[PDB]
């Protein structure tokens, strides 16, 4: 009842567009746990995401803290509602994202996305059905636990089949959290990585002591927020925190893209254009390389527009507020969604036709109505690694390989924590000269 007052009907990501198209830029859902607002005005998503004077809702981060009595994200970075506490461990993790570090993960980057293009060229026979959400998911995986962790999982080439399963399983977990065995699988999952995370830990403290050399990497920085602790939870909650952050939205964002880009021919010839100009034959892209890779730059942007992984962002009002001419009574979760805002017409003209040009310069930039990193001082800290991760991969593929999505493969959503491709994305491969 302390809601009836607000407009709402009397994926599911698309059930929350058809009521922001019909309802307005404040409408109110029941879906979660606890009911919440959804809002969808520019001017809203300023005043709430650009401010330190609104926090993260505690009631809806809970879901990715602990999942059927497990503790997942627990109170890392993304999970943390106390401002004070998330302040601390956020500098102190900041510095495994200078410019400089940053810079130092290009060889990584490179490595990973050479192997990756390696594998595939071997495929390209344009017959042989290849998963390209599968094969991004590993280069994303085998990327991130090289560059946080110091670790090769090898994915790539076939090894840690039963930690992917660890990740699909707790993230379909979320999810359905929103029977005997999927509880089991689930909680089995989430113990299987905090584990993971304890043999990594380990292995990091007595390389520390039998004095080898040990790179400066994210898990040097979640270390060191946790100096004085009475135990390893909180560097746990860090190390699952960056896993599965660190690889999954990135991979979920290069399957949308190939996904989308394979019903383009005229964008990819562009796209294999740019990249034959500024990298040539090279096998290697160099940081400055980049940056000269501005259409490729504008063609992820506009794939962030359309298909966000991360889709929902959660404040807490504390006090009854006006929100565009609708009373929100206090203690109520406003959801903030990239996705919504990006497919409304009222914010973006022929919001499904997949337009670069959007993003092209001297194009009147979005103002609060794009944010796929979301905006403030809760924005993505991986937002620049990320960026430079699927340039580099991308890059590649584009000098290398044509792509081919077998037919019968479908462009739908699934949720499974994050937004990503229903279909493997399977494609046949063909090399690029002929
Ligand atoms: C395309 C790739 C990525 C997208 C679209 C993305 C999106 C987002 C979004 C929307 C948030 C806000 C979360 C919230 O409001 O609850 C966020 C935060 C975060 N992301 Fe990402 N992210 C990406 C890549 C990464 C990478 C590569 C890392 C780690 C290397 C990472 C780690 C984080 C962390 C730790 C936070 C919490 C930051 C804080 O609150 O201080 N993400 N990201
Ligand atoms: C914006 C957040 C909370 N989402 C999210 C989830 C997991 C990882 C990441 C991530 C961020 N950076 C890298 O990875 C982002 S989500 O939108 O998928 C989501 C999921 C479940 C419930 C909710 Cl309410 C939202």
């Amino acid at each position: 009842s302390r809601y009836e007052h607000i407009p709402g009907p009397p994926v599911l990501q698309d059930v929350f567009l058809d009521w922001a198209k019909k309802y307005g830029p404040v409408v109110r859902v029941n879906v979660f746990h606890k009911t919440s607002v959804i809002v969808t005005s520019p001017e809203s998503v300023k005043k709430f995401l650009m401010s330190t004077k609104y926090n993260k809702d505690s009631k809806m981060y809970r879901a990715l803290q602990t999942v059927f009595g497990e503790r997942l994200f627990g109170q890392g970075l993304v999970s943390e509602c106390n401002y004070e506490r998330w302040h601390k461990q956020r500098r102190v993790i900041d510095l495994a994202f200078s410019r400089s570090s940053l810079v130092s993960l290009m060889e990584t980057f490179n490595e990973k996305a050479e192997q990756l293009v390696e594998i595939l060229e071997a495929k390209a026979d344009g017959q042989t059905p290849v998963s390209m959400q599968d094969m991004l998911t590993y280069t994303a995986m085998d990327i991130l636990a090289k560059a946080a962790f110091g670790m090769e999982t090898s994915m790539l080439l076939g090894a840690q089949k039963p930690l992917s399963q660890a990740v699909k399983l707790m993230l379909e977990g979320i999810t359905a959290s929103r029977k005997r065995k999927q509880l089991r699988e689930v909680r089995e999952s989430i113990r299987f990585l905090r584990q993971v995370g304890r043999d990594w830990v380990q292995r990091r403290r007595e390389a520390l002591k039998r004095g080898e050399e040990v790179p400066a990497d994210i898990l040097t920085q979640i270390l060191k927020a946790e100096e004085g602790a009475q135990d390893d939870e909180g560097l746990l909650d860090n190390f699952v925190t960056f896993f599965i952050a660190g690889h999954e939205t990135s991979a979920n964002h290069l399957a949308f893209t190939v996904m989308e880009l394979s019903r383009q021919p005229e964008i990819v010839a562009r796209l294999q254009a740019e990249v034959d100009e500024v990298i040539g034959s090279k096998r290697y892209l160099d940081f400055e390389d980049l940056g000269r890779l501005q259409y490729l730059s504008q063609v992820l942007k506009e794939s962030l527009r359309l298909y966000p992984p991360a889709w929902g962002t959660f404040r807490l009002l504390e006090e009854e507020t006006l929100i565009d001419g609708v009373r929100v009574p206090g203690n109520t979760p406003l959801l903030f969604s990239t996705y919504v805002m990006g497919r409304m017409d009222t914010y973006f003209e022929d919001p499904l036709t997949f337009n670069p040009d959007r993003f092209g310069p001297g194009a009147p930039k979005p103002r609060f109505t794009y944010f796929p990193f979301s905006l403030g001082h809760r924005s993505c800290i991986g937002q620049q690694f990320a960026q430079m991760e699927v340039k580099v991969v991308m890059a590649k593929l584009l000098q290398r390989l044509e792509f081919r999505l077998v037919p019968g493969q479908r462009f739908g959503l699934q949720e499974q924590a994050t937004l990503k491709p229903l279909d493997p994305v399977l494609c046949t491969l063909r090399p690029r000269g002929w």
